[PDB]
């Protein structure tokens, strides 16, 4: 359909949002290369999807590995059209007294430095092609505070600013750099049959502002499909939230005055 | 796609409104062209065919807006998409070029037209616990210098409306988002010379597919978002680079 | 005394935030023109404060009245340094079904069109002076939804876009255009407010405006300075559900 | 004398904006503890100003040193009222092809991780006192892109997010956390570019200007200001003058 004959690299594409983006991009004609370090999940997936889907282990904290993944993909299919820097690790809401200098630098390496390096080499191969699309995974905590840890928030804020400066610089060559800032999708925490899904799906019905629909990974996948489609040929520098209006309301006032 | 949905497009006789209308017809929904260019509007709504009706509606008349909505809800069964596109534009100007009579008139067309479309779309959508309201703002919401003072302030108010609307209509499962395009309203040579994302020209069909996305079940969880279509123009002040590297 | 020899016009300056800013500007040397439509309160204040404080009735929805207010201030003192478009009417959180087209247009006139006109005639006299300072009153609802009505929200959003596009235009002459977006116009305030231990009074919004209008802000322009104690930066629904 | 009887710590306080805030805080009563790694400048300054101003070497990349700097101040004075995370290194506009993983990580350490540790240990002593104030040095590139490099841009954006969630968390105890995002660039031909690039014409952005903005942000005058990224840009980040300039 929308991605017939396009080539995509999806870091973290073996689990959660990346896996759904990978399945979706496959469904729309794209030549996709799963990139992750969960090698069983990743390689099994790229073989389950099949002919147009490859896998490539890549630690985003090692530039040699990153440069290798892009150049391998360039050699297999001909070029890179979509670069989805999804790989990251999360941190729930916490205190600054729970920030460990070690855990902090590790979190930053995976989230932000992985984003820089993934972008740097995506740009390196895209500039000569004068065509392309780069999409970062930030989070809703970029527009509101209180749904993520301090280091995780700070890492995703930097991801947003990087995406911005990328749109300016990389615009000169006609390739776009956008974000997506989804919410808490039911893929990160451990699954256990139907009890966990229904209870967590009920709490999302509680906390979310837009009630009646629940955020799946496929939902974030189609947002990225649009953001990566040529239907967005003039969208760049945009941090498109998929939050149902959570980051635009502090209902403390209404709820206190309704008691 | 949009099969079996209902669309109301204020300003659907010219440009962006007409392109979104042709798109919604092009696959799926039943569209109700609403504008005051009745020749253009009726010509289009007849060229398109069965699923496309027309209805004169001056957005400054709450009774006319109420009538258009209620006629469509009675004709098809309900209203799924409300596209508050109708408006008048004004390029960059001075505060001294604002005429209070022009000011209030433009404010009437842009901001009050959105308000009334919002109120009566909400009136018919809330009981269905469904709906989609999509405002046409402008790129001047994130940067200033591409629109006049009355225009920017009118679109800033549209955003605050959309925000507070999404919070309120969230309780019922209804989404309220904006789209803030750039310049579709020689012309294309200057547009290239200014745009940040070079190579691609911003047409009305571009916003049409953007609005289709925002209204699609593919956006089941997008609400409170002012989705710019600017190619990164509103996120850069190229003065520093242009002065120190020219 | 940070306002020695300056001239300020404070629309809505007879009640609340305007009255607090006006007493403050008096406290720092400034010659102030209280502008409102509550003529009793305004002249009482302008007589109690003393020589450097005058009054001028001005319905901001009447351009002739505002143009008169500007020129009266220019003729009385020599010029205008500060134009504080504070006058406005409030509307608490409500529904879209409670928006009345006539009541809507009234709030817009006072809030947005009053601000437009106050700016236009402040600009008219400030451009030739090659200096100036303009401060609008928005509200914390500029950054969050759920603490104000739909019409008030949209009017204050429009005020912000006005202030922004104005700071761009009036920069060429050395003129600044800023906003202030406070929270409290209480035990309830203690409960809702994010920054605990203190409370937003009118004097706080007044001293924020004093800074914004001082030379302490010589290069501050285009800013919508929130005074919310971090209310507009947190949606605690998630954490509050999971803590019990 | 607004800061009468207050105690302030300024990391990077031996040079520039930190130095301007330090003398300003001295002028307004406050007891200041200069923290930097240019030990010559800092001690020269801290003895220049006099009895209420001391100096303390502190590499913010060393959690042990920052913990010592905070505890030294509490041991000297009793507590910490103001913490100004000013220390950082700059990067002008660049390309992503000029990004070195070793340099990037170093800049990230000094700018963002130093902020985390300085904030963490300021909080360590401020929470029990149920009072305090944390102020970061960001930059004008937080609201516009085109006056800083990608590594600086991302580091100051992250500095903003830290301040936001910190203000959310530390509000419960009566502590405020704000940022200031000056126009770091502009601080004969220097004057020609000042006339050219700046939006608000007619005024020059000095370090003392940013110093006085921080004085307000740290003063009682901001008793209810928290979570705010107060830009000092003269409206630079609110206009893309390309459109008007092309049509002229």
């Amino acid at each position: 359909r929308r991605l017939e004959g396009k080539v995509a690299i999806v870091t973290g594409g073996a689990s959660g949002i990346g896996a759904s983006t990978v399945r979706l991009f496959h469904d729309h004609g794209a030549k996709v290369v799963i990139a992750d370090i969960q090698d069983d999940l990743g390689q099994t997936l790229a073989d389950r999807l099949g002919r147009n889907i490859s896998y490539t282990h890549c630690d985003v904290t090692d530039e040699d590995q990153v440069r290798a993944l892009v150049d391998a993909a360039v050699a297999k299919h001909g070029g890179v059209d979509i670069m989805f820097s999804n790989a990251g690790i999360v941190e729930g809401p916490n205190s600054i007294f729970d920030v460990d200098k070690d855990e902090l630098e590790r979190l930053m390496g995976i989230n932000l430095v992985g984003a820089f390096l993934a972008a740097k080499h995506a740009a390196r191969v895209m500039v000569p092609a004068k065509k392309g699309c780069i999409i970062f995974t930030a989070s809703a905590c970029t527009e509101i505070a209180g749904i993520a840890g301090h280091s995780y928030t700070a890492s995703k804020y930097g991801i947003v600013g990087l995406m911005k400066s990328l749109a300016v610089e990389l615009g000169s060559h006609g390739i776009r750099a956008n974000c997506v800032s989804p919410f808490g999708v039911l893929t990160g925490i451990v699954p256990d049959d139907e009890a966990s899904k229904l209870m967590f799906e009920g709490i999302m019905s509680k906390v979310g502002n837009l009630k009646g629909k629940i955020l799946t990974a496929e939902d974030v996948a189609v947002t990225v499909l649009y953001l990566a489609s040529e239907e967005a040929s003039y969208v760049s520098g945009v941090n498109l939230l998929v939050d149902g209006g959570y980051t635009v309301v502090n209902p403390t006032f209404i709820n206190v005055i309704t008691a």
